């Protein structure tokens, strides 16, 4: 499916892509081995969907916490690098890439978000999130607006979220306790809280995405934004006047942004494995290598030492890792993915007015802690006990809610339905449903009475956690 004899690269559409194909064309020209270089959209989840069964890239690019649950999947072939290339790289980078024992990508860069702002609109720009407000206030009197930054994925608003104390895993003892998320806290309650009041007192817009805050900053009619380092060239070609600094501070506390380690993992189906290690090794990881894409979007404090040295020197690079160093490096393991979803549809939720910051919070705690056993139950109690006759039937019932074409309601298997089924209803609701959809059907009325029984089994188990 993979084809030998070239590399194919996937990286995000907000990287420096176009310095990374540069990089890839000075390996043609050593190697005569062609390197494409693609950034897809939604490329976190359509790369575990095709490497699932051999196809995708041959190097996939994405931050460190997606690649614990590639890795668990069985994506991603061992990096074992020599130990003169180890060095080469700071150590913490290595942990970041490392699961289970094995390295399982290649660390590339350290990423942190900063505040970002305009220094001829805010020559001072403000220490605490609670001074913004009255800024804001003071701007839009000069037809301007104090802060925009992207509100549709909640990367971005994790920093607010943990200042006060949310977390996401608590790690205890040397490892993630899945078990104890801490998104439901009062810290994180009082974060998300703040964020829902600027959007109420028109200060920021629920709707606002990255395209529409970037725009916004670098055309001059915001006076700040909150972004990473790929955002810098954009502001640089722009006619603003920037400065990057630490983000406020929350109730007298720093924000914590999750710092991610931009990171490069070889497909286990490569027929390229080689070639895709000496790229990475010996062409990507190097000074000229990383300045290549660096001139491109920045990368942040990157993972090579002797580049780093030279990076450190720059204010900018000082700030991301000040900001840095009062965050959190996210986990790698595979419940991330959960989280993030989970996290999201609170954050979007609350931004809305579709749900109270407290009852958007309770759900994603319980179902970030629990979503694995509910999907459990649904497949194992579930659709395990119903046949195929049966199980056809539901993908029918489920067309519209699961968006299933005649070909998916063919193809699609049971783990398939059941990871989509509570994408859709997240948590317990999967159960609901199906006890919903099975509960006529008569043939399954036993199958029926035993969910029941489980729901209320793990409803149980969930509040014995709580307390
Ligand atoms: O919003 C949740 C999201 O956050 C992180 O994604 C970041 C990424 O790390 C940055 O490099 C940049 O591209 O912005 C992204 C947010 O839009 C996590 O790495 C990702 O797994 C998670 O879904």
């Amino acid at each position: 499916k993979i084809e030998e004899g070239k590399l194919v690269i996937w990286i995000n559409g907000d990287k420096g892509y176009n310095g990374l194909a540069e990089v890839g064309k000075k390996f043609e020209k050593d190697t005569g081995i062609k390197v494409t270089v693609e950034h897809p959209d939604k490329l976190e989840e359509k790369f575990p969907q095709v490497a699932a069964t051999g196809d995708g890239p041959d190097i996939i690019f994405w931050a460190h916490d997606r690649f614990g649950g590639y890795a668990q999947s069985g994506l991603l072939a061992e990096i074992t690098p020599a130990a003169a290339f180890q060095d080469k790289l700071y150590p913490f980078t290595w942990d970041a890439v490392r699961y289970n024992g094995k390295l399982i990508a290649y660390p590339i860069a350290v990423e942190a978000l900063s505040l970002i702002y305009n220094k001829d609109l805010l020559p001072n720009p403000p220490k605490t999130w609670e001074e913004i407000p009255a800024l804001d206030k003071e701007l839009k009197a000069k037809g301007k607006s104090a802060l925009m930054f992207n509100l549709q994925e909640p990367y971005f608003t994790w920093p607010l979220i943990a200042a006060d104390g949310g977390y996401a895993f608590k790690y205890a003892a040397g490892k993630y306790d899945i078990k104890d998320v801490g998104v439901d806290n009062a810290g994180a309650k009082a974060g998300l809280t703040f964020l829902v009041d600027l959007i109420k007192n028109k200060h920021m817009n629920a709707d606002t995405d990255y395209s529409i805050a970037e725009a916004a900053f670098n055309k001059g009619e915001t006076a700040m934004t909150i972004n990473g380092p790929w955002a810098w060239s954009n502001i640089d070609t722009s006619a603003v006047n920037y400065g990057v600094t630490v983000l406020p501070t929350f109730k007298g506390q720093p924000s914590k942004p999750f710092v991610g380690v931009l990171s490069a993992g070889i497909n286990a189906a490569s027929p390229n494995k080689e070639l895709a290690k000496e790229f990475l090794e010996n062409y990507l990881l190097t000074d000229e290598g990383l300045e290549a894409v660096n001139k491109d979007k920045p990368l942040g404090a990157v993972a090579l030492k002797s580049y780093e040295e030279e990076l450190a020197k720059d204010p900018r690079i000082a700030a991301t890792m000040e900001n840095a160093q009062k965050g959190e490096i996210m986990p790698n393991i595979p419940q991330m993915s959960a989280f993030w979803y989970a996290v999201r549809t609170a954050v979007i939720n609350a931004a809305s007015g579709r749900q109270t910051v407290d009852a958007a919070l309770a759900a994603a705690q319980t179902n970030a802690a629990a979503a694995a056993e509910y999907k459990k139950i649904l497949l194992l109690k579930g659709f395990e006990l119903m046949d195929d006759y049966h199980f056809t039937s539901i993908k029918s019932l489920l067309a519209y809610d699961l968006g299933l074409t005649t070909k998916m309601q063919e193809e699609y298997n049971r783990i398939k339905i059941t990871d989509l089924m509570e994408k859709k209803f997240q948590g317990v609701a999967c159960l609901d449903k199906l006890i919903e959809l099975a509960k006529d059907m008569p043939s399954l009325k036993n199958l029926v009475n035993n969910l029941r029984k489980e729901k209320s089994k793990v409803a149980k188990k969930i509040k014995t956690q709580e307390k």
